[PDB]
DNA sequence: ACAACCTCCTTAGTACATGCAACCATTATCACCGCCAGAGGTAAAATAGTCAACACGCACGGTGTTAGATATTTATCCCTTGCGGTGATAGATT
């Protein structure tokens, strides 16, 4: 209850058309349960930082592989999104259309 | 005591029919990297084998000659033309 607002200010970032303007807040409100259970204030650190790690990634996963058509081990989910993040160079440095042939040097790896 | 009635309140339930043409994108979001699985790698030997050696041995294809077929040439024959003589049709009657 004391943290229900911090769940909005983190979650609402990700609700940006992502799947809906709403639902990620309520999944953050369940990530907050694991956070409240493992709240090691006995290290010294603050619940702001706790939320910035754990509750943020509960908010991320709430529509990463949850609510999709498809779901995989998570390294192989967000790696598809590493490529979309890298494409921000491609679309302006090769800079007319995207080319997997450029992505091969930007990943140092074979396409297949 | 209730009853519906005066007024504009808002709510929200629908919006006819047949057909053809077009192509299928946008998001970001640390997945972290730690562990170890059976599990990737590969050495040495099972399930068994390569292809080079020297033999083996054969088929196929091209060069040569032969064969006979075919398309020409020739000339014959028939079926056809066009006109003509005169046909019994068309059909009205018996």
């Amino acid at each position: 209850e004391a943290n229900l607002r911090l769940v909005i200010s983190i979650a609402k970032k990700y609700t940006n058309r992502g799947l809906q303007f709403l639902d990620l807040i309520q999944e953050g409100n369940i990530g907050l349960m694991k956070a409240v259970d493992k709240f090691e204030y006995r290290r010294g650190y603050k619940f702001s930082t706790y939320a910035t790690w754990w509750i943020r990634q509960a908010i991320t996963r709430s529509i990463a592989d949850q609510a999709r058509t498809i779901r995989i081990p998570v390294h192989m989910i967000e790696t598809i999104n590493k490529l979309n993040r890298i494409s921000r160079q491609m679309l302006q440095e090769m800079g007319r259309e995207p080319t997997p042939e450029e992505l091969a040097e930007r990943m140092l790896m074979p396409e297949d």
